[PDB]
């Protein structure tokens, strides 16, 4: 059987408020679904039927029925443009995210965000055929011809209308290496429980 991503423990549904850009840098995380005061858990995932060096990305994206990015961001440790990018391997295929923080977005930045996030998202082949239009299909870095770019604005306007800043799910895909050692070998990624703003 071929290597895919497990999600060991899911995050926590309830009970983790969005942070604002004035609580600055957070040691924190987002707990995961089995954390408790004196045991506290987080986030995390194993890459199986397949041992050695890996990379593993999250993204935030929406609780529609079609699945799409989220404008509000990944932030803390390893957390780069809303996503964020960690290894995994070589023996310990196991990889937890124990200083993840959900980001407000500016209502009023929600289009640039998106629009944004699907630019980046289609340059480096993250999702864009399943997160952000299905004639972007062709995944996988690229330099974007203008009718990529015309789907891409069309579908960020469409889909910031769309756009619930109270929920978010995490989208966790894993990559292989390829033969020249860059990690292209994407399988297939696996979404998260719906994660709540608590508002409090
Ligand atoms: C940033 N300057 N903020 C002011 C209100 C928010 N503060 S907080 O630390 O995010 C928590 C808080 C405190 C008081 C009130 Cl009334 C609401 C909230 Br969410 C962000």
């Amino acid at each position: 059987d071929g290597p895919y991503l497990q999600i060991l423990e899911q995050p926590k549904q309830r009970g983790f408020r969005f942070r604002y850009v004035c609580e600055g840098p957070s040691h924190g995380g987002l707990p995961g679904a089995s954390s408790e005061k004196n045991k506290k858990s987080y986030p995390q995932v194993k890459i199986c039927n397949y041992v050695g060096p890996a990379k593993v990305i999250v993204q935030l994206v929406t609780n529609g029925k079609n699945i799409h990015l989220h404008a509000h961001s990944l932030v803390g440790k390893h957390c780069e443009d809303g996503i964020c990018t960690v290894t995994a391997g070589p023996k310990d295929m196991v990889v937890g995210f124990a200083n993840l923080g959900i980001l407000h977005v500016t209502k009023k930045k929600v289009f640039e965000t998106l629009e944004a996030r699907m630019t980046e998202a289609c340059i480096r082949g993250y999702n864009p055929g399943l997160l952000v239009h299905p004639d972007l299909a062709y995944l996988q870095d690229r330099q974007l011809g203008d009718r990529e770019k015309e789907l891409i604005r069309q579908a960020a306007l469409q889909q910031t209308k769309e756009m619930d800043l109270s929920v978010v799910r995490l989208m966790f895909t894993a990559f292989l290496p390829d033969s020249t050692g860059s990690f292209t070998r994407r399988l297939e990624p696996v979404v998260s429980d719906a994660i709540y703003d608590s508002k409090a």
